[PDB]
């Protein structure tokens, strides 16, 4: 019976864990997505027809 | 007659030894419960999604 306590709560844990990845993740998603628009900038902003204002 | 009579009394004394060991019994039961509880609580508590205020 102890056991299967503790199984329950281990169970709770690790779907706590799981949920504190899946955040970090998400906020991954976006950090990552920023970063390509960024990248996207960058690449454009290297051509030789823009001036100094764009 | 003696013999008869410190029978019954000995009987009555088992019976009295068992109530107390009952007793003693039901109190340990009650004990065993409320230590589950808090290794329920422990277990809950060591994982590392909680706060301090957890």
């Amino acid at each position: 019976n102890v056991q299967s306590r503790g199984l329950d709560v281990a169970v709770r844990n690790a779907n706590d864990g799981i949920s504190i990845a899946q955040t970090a993740e998400g906020a991954m998603n976006e950090t990552t997505n920023i970063l390509q628009r960024m990248r996207d900038l960058s690449l454009q902003s290297a051509n030789g027809s823009n001036s100094k204002s764009e």
